[PDB]
DNA sequence: TTTTTTT
DNA sequence: TTTTTTT
C-alpha cells in the first residue's frame, strides 16, 4: 500500500540510482535512447531489478498496475525535465517484464482482474493497425465550448449528450484536437503441448497500442505481460464477463 | 421445517460434536485445512455423517438447500470465530456430498426444482473460465451516488436504470468497486451403459463457482450434487423454463 | 348447456354408478390404481362410456370441454374425500379418449377452436422436458404482498407490473411459491401416405403436461386427443394466428 | 349508382324470380342446396344471370363489390326468413362468377383497386388454413365492458388501446366471445406459355376464406374472381403498393 | 429565366399558332387525338419544333423541366377548356422528345441533376406493373380530420404522425380516399455497340407512368426523355446519392 | 507551421515563378489548358517542383493539406482572376502527386491522420458513380429561409432539424440549389507478391470526386495520394476509428 | 411484390 | 469469449 505521490519519486530515483552487477545505471542509458535520432516511446523496466532495488514498489505495479505504471511514467518525465531539460518529448510508456509469477491463459482468473499479469502462448490471431482516440475532444456547435475525456482501449467509447457550458444536445467530435494513437487487436492461445489430451485450448484477446503495435505475427511464441480487463460479453445480458489483456510488454521466445 | 436461526447452531453443533467410528471429529480436523499455508475455501460435508447424528437437520438441506447450505456456512463461520479466534478468513463453501437419492439426467424435473439432488453422468461440455460478478456495484455519474446489487450466476445481469439517489438516468456499471468470481459452465448426460434399448442419452447445463472452478474435463464420469434451478429461454413471455443445475460439490469417479 | 355445478355431481354419479357390460364399475378400479404403491395421477375416461350412460354430459366436455375436464376433475376429488376418505391426494386429471370425430391435422379449422378435438397422425419432433409455471405467485418487494396468477402453457406469461396491495411497481415472481409442472412440445402432421401425390403435409404443434411428458418419440403413430387453441400469428401484428393443440389425451397405435 | 337498401330487395327479387330458358328458378333450388344433410354456406351466382334480369346492378357489384356482395347476403337472408322461416342458419356468402372481363396477372392494374375483377392464372402456393378473427371482441380487465371490432384478412389487425366505457388502458382481446373463421392464402401468376417474349411471368397473392378455404393445390388451372385490394410493401418506406386479391369465388378450369 | 405565368401562355400560343412546313398546326391535331373514342392521355411535343418556334422556352423545358413540362400541361388544359369547350377531360401529359443534346448512360452525372435529359440505351429490365399513390389521403381516428399529402414515385412515403386538427397521433392512409396510378419500373444500361470493347457497360433505373407504363420489355432498343432525379444513399445516413431517371417520354428505335 | 493568407500568395508566386531546367513556366503552360475547348478542372502539381522552389511550402501541404490544398486552390483562382482576367471558371482542384515518402498500406497508421500521405497498392474494388451532395442548400417550408451545409465525401450527411430564421422543424434539402459532383469509392490493397505470401494483405477504402473519378478499375496498380481521414466503425459503441484514404491525385504505374 | 406455423 | 475495415 503506497500512494502515488511517493511512487514516483520511488520511482525516480529507482531509475537513476540502480546499477547492476557492473555499475551500469542502464535506466539513464535508456532514458537516453528516448532522445536519438530514432527515438522510442517506452522504457523496457525488468521487474527483477525493480523488486532487488525496491521490492515493496515492484509488489505495487503487480497489484495496482494502474498507479503503479502511471506513477512511473511521470517519473520518466520527470528524470528527463531534470536531468536532461527536456519537456518537449511527448509521453512515454512504463514497460515491465519479466515478472515472477508466470501464468497458462486457461490459469487466468478474476483473482486477476486489474491485476498486471504474466502470460506465456502462442499468437492466433492479430487485428488490422486502427487509430485509437485515447483522448476524445468534444466540441459544441451552438456556443464552441470544448471538452476533455479521456478514453481506453477497451471500454466502449465514452460520448457526451449535452453541453457543458450552454447545455446544447448538439455536441461533436473534433478528429483534429482529438489524440489519437495506433492500435492492434490480437488473440493468444495456450500452446496445446502443455496441455491434457481431452483439453479444449483456451485463447485470450488483447491490446496493443502505440510503440508495441505490429510487433507480432500469427504464430509466433510470446511472453506478454499486462492487464487482465474485463467486460460485458456482447449481449449484455447476463452478469458474465469477457477476459481482455490490456498488453503493457510483450517479448518473443524461440523455444 | 427448521429455520435458519437453529439450523446454523444445530451446525455449529453438528461440526464440533460430530465423531465418526474412531471418535475423529474428522470436522475439526476440516476447519483446520482451512487455516493452513495452502488453504482450501470449502468444508466437503458428508451427508451421511450428517443424518446420522442429525436426520431431521440433514432432512432440510435437501428440501431447502438454499437455507441449508447458507445456515452450514454461517455454522463454520462462528465455529472459527469462537474456537480459534479467526474472523479474518473470507467466506467457506459447505459443500454435501454422498446423498441417499442419486437420480439419472433423464429422471429431473419439476419436483426437484430448488431442492438439492444428486447426479451421476459424463460430462461432454465445460466452459471457459469467466469472472462472474457476484455482487455488482452501480455508480451514477451526475451525483456520484453509490447502488450495490448482489447477482445470481444464473439468473440474467440485473441492472438500474434510474439514480435512487437523484434519479439521473446515467448510472454506469463500476468494475473496481465490484466484486468478481470464478465461474464456469458445463454439461453432462446420463451414461449410456445405464439406459436402455432404444433410448438417447438426456443432458443438464450447470454452473460451477470459486474453488469447484476447472475441476472436470470433457470426458470424466462424475458424481454432482447440485440445486435444480429454472430460468426463462430465448425469450422472457412464456411460462417455459430451463433446467440450470447450480454445483454445490462435485466428485471424481472410475467405473 | 349445463352449468359446472351439476356436472361434478353427474360425474360424481358417472364414475361410481357406471357398469360395463358385465357390472364393471371400471371407474372404481381406476380411482383405486390412484392409492396404491405406483400412484397415477389421471383418470382415463373413454367418452363412449360417458355417452352411452349420460350423452348430454358426453356432449358437453366436447363442445365445452376446459368446463367439462375440470368439473370432471372436482368429482374425481369428491369420490375420493366420501368414498375413500383421501384428501391428501394432489390433483388428478380427467383425461377423455375415443370420441366420436377423428380429424385428420389438415382438416383441423376455426370451426374447433377451443373444442375438444380428436386427431390421428405422425409425430415430427419432440422438444425438451423444461418446467412450466402452471401458477406464478408474484411477491411485492415493497410490501410483501402475494398475487396469484394462474398461466396457460400456450399462451404468453402473464405477469403483473403493479401491486394489489399498495401499488408498487416493485414486483417480482416467487419460484417457491410457485407451482412448476413438467412440459414437452411436439409436432404431428399427417401421414403423406393419405395425402395427395406430390403434395405437402401441413402439422400442427401440440403441448404435453405432467404425466403425459416424455410419453412420445419422432415417428410414433397417435391418436391424441385435445383443446384446439389459438394465438397470434408470432409477431402479434396480423389478424392471423396460430394452432395449437392442448393434448388432453395421448394413445400410441402400431399400424 | 344505387344505395344498399334498393340493392337487397332487387336482389332478393332477382333470387326467387330469375328464372333460365326452362323456367328454372336456379336461386331458388340453391337457396335449397343451403338447408340440407350437407348443407353449404354460398350462393354461386352467374353474373350473366344476374345482368340479363338486371344488368344495372349487375355493374355495381363489379364496380362496387363491398356493398354488392354484401347487400346480396343480406338478400339470400331475407329469402331464407320469408320463404322458408328459417332464421337459425348462419352467414351465406354471395359468390359472384363468370364476369364479362377477364384479366391476366400481368394486366391487373390501378383502375382495378377496390373493383371486382375476374382472373384466369396457374395456383403456384397454398399457404396453412389459419384461423382468422373476422370480429375481434375486445374485453376491458377494469369494468369488464366489451367492444366489437370487424377485421379484415388482408389489412393489420386493429385493436384498441383504450376503453369506451371507463377509459382503462387496460384491454385485451376475448378468444371465445370473438368471431373465427378458416382463413388460406394462395399465390397464382400467369403461366409462361402464355407470355409474349420479353415479359417475365407475374404472379399475385390472394386470400381465401370459410367456404373456398383448401379448395386449390399448388399447379392448378384456376379463374378467381374477387376485389382487387392494395397495402404497402412490407418496409412501408415507399409510395408504391402490393396488390392483393380478395377472393370472392374461385372455379377450376381444364385446359 | 422564365417564370409560370408566362410559360402557360407562350406554351399555349406554340400549340394553336405553331405551323410546319405546310402549315399544319399538328398540336391542333393531337389535341384533337384526346377527345376521340380511343382517347390518349399525353400530348407528344418535339422539342426542335418548340425549339425554332420559341427557343427560349425550349431552353426553359431543359434547364427546368418541373415548371416547363407542369407549365405546359395547364397550357394544354387551356387550350382545351376555351377552344373546344372540353373542362371534364382529365390531366393530360406532356411528354418532350427529340433534344439537341443525346446522352449515354455512363455520361449521366451529376450535371443533370434535375435537368431533363435524353439518353439513348438498351432496356435489361422491366418492374411489375405498381399502383403509385400519386395523392395520398391521411384520415385521423380520433376527430376524423383528412390531409392531403401528394407523393412522389421516387422519394419514399411521406407520411404524417400528427393530426393537424386535433393533434392525435393516431393517423393512417385511407386507400379509397386516395389517388393511384400505374407505375412500372425499368433499366436500361448503353448498348454494348458503341462502348470500347473493355468497358463494363454502365445503367441506370428509371420509372414509367400512366400511359407510358409497360411501353418496353427487356431487350428493347429506346430513346428516353426524363428528369434525372437522386436520392440519400441505402442508409440515409450518407451525403451520397442513386441516380433514377424519371421518364418524361420513350421512343423505340429499330437499328 | 504557415498561415493560410501567406500560403496563398506564396503558391501564387510558386505557379507564375517557377521555371524548370529549362526556363518553362510549366504552371502557366498549365492554368492554360484550364481555358481551352477541352477544358480540366484539375492542376497537376509536382511536389518535387513545388518542393526546390519553396521547401517550407511543400512541408505543410505535406503536415497541413486541408489547408495546403485549399490554399493553392484559391491561389489558381487569382492567377486566373489577375493574369488572365477570367472569373467565369468554376472550381480548379490542386492535385499534388511524387511525394517524398511513399506508404504502404498496411504502414499508414494513427500518426498519418489528417496529413497527405503518398501510397502504391493495386486496387481491388470500385464502386458506382454517385453523385455526392458536396453543399447541401437546406429550405424551409414555412418561411423559405436557406441554409448553406457544406459536405465532406466521408463524413455523414450534416442535416439540419430547426429553421435558423423561424425556428421551423420543417426543413428539406433543395436538390437544385445544392451544388453535387460526381463520387465514387475504390479499394486498394498491397499486393501480397511484394510482402511474404505467409501474410494476409491489408486493404483501405478511398474516395474520388469530380475528374478523377472512374480513373481506375479493379486490378490496376496506382499510386495515389491523399489525406487520411478517420471514421468511427461502422455501430459505433468503440473509440476505434476506420481509415479512409480522400484521394488528392492518381496516377497509374505499370510494373 | 414475398419466400412455411417454428426451426 | 469473437469471427476481421464490408456488400
Ligand atoms: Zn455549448
Ligand atoms: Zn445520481
Ligand atoms: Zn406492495
Ligand atoms: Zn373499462
Ligand atoms: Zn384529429
Ligand atoms: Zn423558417
Amino acid at each position: 500500500s503506497v500512494d502515488r505521490e511517493e511512487m514516483i519519486e520511488r520511482f525516480a530515483n529507482f531509475l537513476r540510482e540502480y546499477t547492476d552487477e557492473d555499475g551500469n545505471p542502464v535506466y539513464r542509458g535508456k532514458i537516453t535512447d528516448l532522445l536519438t535520432i530514432t527515438p522510442k516511446r517506452s522504457v523496457a523496466i525488468d521487474w527483477m531489478h525493480l523488486n532487488s532495488f525496491d521490492s515493496e514498489l515492484a509488489h505495487e505495479v503487480i497489484e495496482n498496475p494502474e498507479e503503479g505504471i502511471s506513477a512511473a511514467e511521470d517519473a520518466i518525465q520527470i528524470v528527463l525535465r531534470e536531468d536532461f531539460q527536456r519537456e518537449d518529448v511527448g509521453k512515454i510508456h512504463a514497460r515491465f517484464y519479466n515478472l515472477p509469477e508466470t501464468l497458462m491463459v486457461k490459469d487466468i482468473g478474476a483473482e486477476h482482474i486489474n491485476k498486471l499479469i504474466q502470460v506465456e502462448g502462442i499468437v492466433t490471431r492479430v487485428g488490422e493497425i486502427k487509430p485509437f482516440v485515447s483522448v476524445a475532444v468534444f466540441v459544441c456547435k451552438d456556443c464552441g465550448h470544448e471538452m476533455i475525456v479521456p478514453q481506453k482501449p477497451y471500454e466502449s467509447l465514452e460520448k457526451v449528450k449535452k453541453c457543458e457550458q450552454c447545455g446544447s444536445k448538439n455536441i461533436e467530435l473534433d478528429v483534429n484536437k482529438s489524440s489519437f494513437v495506433n492500435f492492434q487487436s490480437f488473440r493468444i492461445q495456450d500452446r496445446p503441448e502443455t496441455l491434457k489430451g481431452g483439453e479444449m485450448p483456451r485463447f485470450i484477446d488483447g491490446i496493443l497500442l502505440d510503440d508495441i503495435v505490429d510487433v507480432a505475427l500469427p504464430g509466433d511464441r510470446v511472453i506478454v505481460t499486462g492487464i487482465l480487463r474485463v467486460v460485458l460479453e456482447k449481449r449484455e445480458k447476463t452478469p458474465i464477463f469477457r477476459k481482455i489483456l490490456e498488453v503493457n510488454h510483450i517479448e518473443p521466445v524461440s523455444k
